[PDB]
């Protein structure tokens, strides 16, 4: 319940939003808005534009990348904390303005982000 079951693929990309990756699997099941790592790709990229926002930033990019590109292992992806999730909703709240969070990024869904596993 810290994890969900899945089929690992190998990553074709080495870093997330800047971010160098300690790992080379992955897996899109937690970004239901993608369904390829080149769609999650761009997907990112279009979440970059909270970079001009350093406290929405700080927060949202470790967020993204649990989300979009997360560590896949046996067979396991690992699931992002619900802390870390709401750590974003304060300065990360023009999101809500300009076009709302998905459900796959919203911290109410709590088999999305559960609290515990940190
Ligand atoms: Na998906
Ligand atoms: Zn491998």
């Amino acid at each position: 319940f810290c994890k969900k079951s899945t089929t690992c693929e190998v990553l074709k990309y080495n870093t997330c939003l800047g971010s160098p990756l300690p790992y080379t699997h992955t897996s899109l099941i937690l970004a239901e808005d993608s369904e390829t790592q080149e769609e999650a790709f761009e997907k990112l990229a279009m979440w970059s534009g909270l970079r001009n926002a350093p406290r929405c930033w700080a927060v949202i990019q470790p967020l993204l990348c649990a989300v979009y590109m997360p560590k896949c292992e046996n067979g396991k992806v690992e699931l992002p904390s619900q802390h870390l999730c709401q750590a974003t909703r304060n300065p990360c709240s023009i999101v809500e303005r300009e076009r709302g969070w998905p459900n796959f990024l919203k911290c109410e869904n709590k088999e999305q982000f559960p609290k515990g596993c940190q």
